[PDB]
């Protein structure tokens, strides 16, 4: 658990919605620094199932071309973590939301030798929202991040932040 930072009293229902990733970081340069790095992704929108499972649109760029993706974050007992189904087991964690402007969140690889870690900094409208970067990097400040980017609101209303 390198993440020590989760929202209480998360309401999942209320993250429903459109999102953009307004700002990325990781914890090393090779996450997210070409377009096609693995966890370089794009949020589109939030969608929580009734049960409260987190079903996630998001656009990554793949072979040359930026690809439309679906996942499906599972609920864990801990209302403010899922758990995404891959190879490696990835805990998503929600750090802050004031579920009307901004959302933070991680993903961390469960075990890794120096386990790799990526957040964002999700707003709801493209607009460059200084407080929510402020929120944002706070949260951040100990995480041992190596990359970060962010995205001017042209680059947010393009496919993969063109
Ligand atoms: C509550 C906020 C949740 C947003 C979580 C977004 C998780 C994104 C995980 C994407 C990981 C890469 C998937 C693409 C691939 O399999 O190549
Ligand atoms: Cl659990």
């Amino acid at each position: 658990l390198i993440v020590t930072q989760t929202m209480k009293g998360l309401d999942i229902q209320k993250v429903a919605g459109t999102w953009y990733s307004l700002a990325m970081a990781a914890s090393d340069i090779s996450l997210l620094d070409a377009q096609s790095a693995p966890l370089r992704v794009y949020v589109e929108e939030l969608k929580p199932t009734p049960e409260g499972d987190l079903e996630i649109l998001l656009q990554k760029w793949e072979n040359g071309e930026c690809a439309q993706k679906k996942i499906i974050a599972e609920k864990t007992k801990i209302p403010a973590v899922f758990k995404i189904d891959a190879l490696n087991e990835n805990k998503v964690l929600v750090l802050d939301t004031d579920y009307k402007k901004y959302l933070l969140f991680c993903m961390e690889n469960s075990a890794e030798p120096e386990q790799s870690l990526a957040c964002q900094c999700l707003v709801r409208t493209p607009e460059v929202d200084d407080e929510a970067l402020e929120k944002f990097d706070k949260a951040l400040k100990a995480l041992p991040m190596h990359i970060r980017l962010s995205f001017n609101p042209t680059q947010l209303e393009e496919q993969c932040h063109i």
